[PDB]
């Protein structure tokens, strides 16, 4: 758990993201929870040029390393971080299926048993805000209180989880169920979704 | 046909399959007919981390190796055994298109002449149960008993076949027939399809 | 110009098809003119294991090599041969775009100028009739009188070209005017299309 | 700034477009600004034969070097480079997506807030006017006056930028906002789309 090994794990999980098809307009920014803050991808640097050096560590306070840039989208990774307290990774994006979703907002309804992933019976859509403030920081807050992911109205998704890998994991589950629901929409609307109950079983059974 | 063997054919589909992007949100499983029972993909991990020793021996019983957690989605995989003699192998996942039909809760009907190569006019979906479950084993062992391969309500596919490579690929032609549905549903309802006579003529050609 | 260059050009056209996404469920064929008849991709081989030396040869008769099974759709690739003289290579798939415009049955207007590569103001759709029947061939060839490449009714696509790799370009184009068509269908019907005069042009110029 | 490391460039943009699948049916071209002139890829060379000298030097005056056959799409880049005097670098391809939306002839609204990057609340969709020709030039000229992308009715997109790298990542999230709209718009019409004051606060900050 040395922070170049965490730094490491965080490039991977870029590296990773991109090759899964999640990271196009190479937006996305990913976050480890670490000594009273975070560390975190750079802005502007390219994924492919990333070295364990560029990344960034954020204190507590808001305050970063002197003469490195966090993402431009940090202060929603420490919402995260503030909100739950369980969570250790971040991941966000703007995956295409997850984006499309959240231009309609609407949150994502048990179309699928694998809804219960992200802790219920749906994946909430998040009211639109500015990117980079505060207001959009309380949004993503209050999105995260009792589920795992949430969509960003006109913008992306956010996915916390214990690690990287459940992070990247949980994150491309919700743009797998953003494309089912799409998909499905175009033919009917409302898409026939799974009871409560099923889903309160499901969950017990996760 | 040493148990080493059958093993890295396993993994050898597991790879492929996500290759071929049926594997996403890394949720399927395969398995082997093997001795009185079957070999199967282990739970928890990620197919990349699998080798031969992971890969676990489930009896007739239902008892499998000491040590070893077979996927969670095992019951129906013995339910296809017992419900199909002819079928040595087993594919499982929960490809996109599959899916979204499954959610629509309709069989593929004859959109294509390759329907034939799953043994009849259609694809069928069987009705939703929670997974791992019996009552779910007894729907898909109904719908395989004169289909090679079934769609499952709000969940997936399941295929079957000779061996793993037919299997792999009835799997891989399913989607393919169910991204066909979905693309011409979405412009006409009912989307036409060739006759039984036609499809009876297929088949004896097969 | 020997046969076995000519064997792996074959064979480089079948992974390379497979590299753009064209051949899924792994059902196209491809051939070349070559002496009194044609060199056409064997039945059963999945391309991955084909060899030159699987490559199999045709006569002007139709009698093929003793020994080895030819494709189980040549009979329409003789058919384009004779349909058109001037063409050297045919490539045959069941690209998913393609062959969704072929189950609604409709030829693919002039959405883009690209349209004017197949010869004219349109990719017709030749109608059903089994696969490998004399019935099948006919319709294909009557299709290919005055285009390079056409649709076959719930089947699939068959482009010819002077070489190999004209006749791959010209499937993969045709498949991406057949997923334009089909994304500009779900919201607008007719589609808008360029003028036969603005098609003369291109023509024309081309 | 050797006129080869710029040849390189243009050639490694090039695959890098065809691997992020902008160039399908092979139709792109890039140049960039070069003494009084540009230097451009050349018509008839895939990509993949592409070597540093096959790029093609043409002049203020139209003029190109002799015995090289520059791209037959060059006029609408020289176009560009003299309607933006800030622009180094053109990207042309024939994205699915965008040439869907440059098909229905519609702009691209403000649908998400990453619309800001081509510099305004939107991407326009220039008219339509016969390839290589001077009339399209001059609508091209239009469009860019105001934006850095636009959308070319009934064929694709043109993206300019300070250098190839930003150029290609305007053209890929062009391509992002297309699939965007023609998904959401699948399911309602008019698309939900954020305020011109929205978009005038994320310009002032970007
Ligand atoms: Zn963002
Ligand atoms: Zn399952
Ligand atoms: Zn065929
Ligand atoms: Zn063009």
């Amino acid at each position: 758990m040395e922070r170049n090994k965490l730094a490491r794990q965080i490039i991977d999980t870029c590296l990773e993201m991109t090759r899964l098809g999640l990271n196009q307009g190479t937006a996305g920014n990913v976050s480890v929870r670490y000594q009273d803050g975070m560390l975190i991808t750079p802005t502007g640097i390219p994924y492919e040029k990333l070295t364990e050096s560029h990344i960034v560590f954020i204190d507590g306070n808001g305050k970063h390393e002197e003469g490195k840039l966090p993402s431009s989208e940090w202060r929603f990774h420490m919402a995260a971080y503030q909100s739950r307290p369980d969570a250790n990774a971040v991941v966000h994006n703007h995956a295409v299926h997850c984006t499309a979703v959240s231009i309609l907002n609407r949150s994502i309804p048990a179309i699928h048993y694998m809804i219960a992933a992200a802790g219920g019976n749906s994946i909430p859509c998040a009211p639109y805000a500015t990117f980079g403030t505060r207001e959009l920081s309380e949004h993503v807050a209050l999105a995260l209180k009792n589920r795992k992911a949430t969509l960003l109205q006109h913008h992306g998704l956010i996915a916390c989880e214990v690690n990287l890998e459940k992070a990247l994991w949980l994150a491309h589950e919700v743009e797998v169920l953003a494309q089912l629901y799409l998909t499905t929409l175009a033919i009917t609307d409302p898409v026939p979704v799974l009871s409560d109950e099923e889903i309160a079983v499901v969950l017990e059974k996760f």
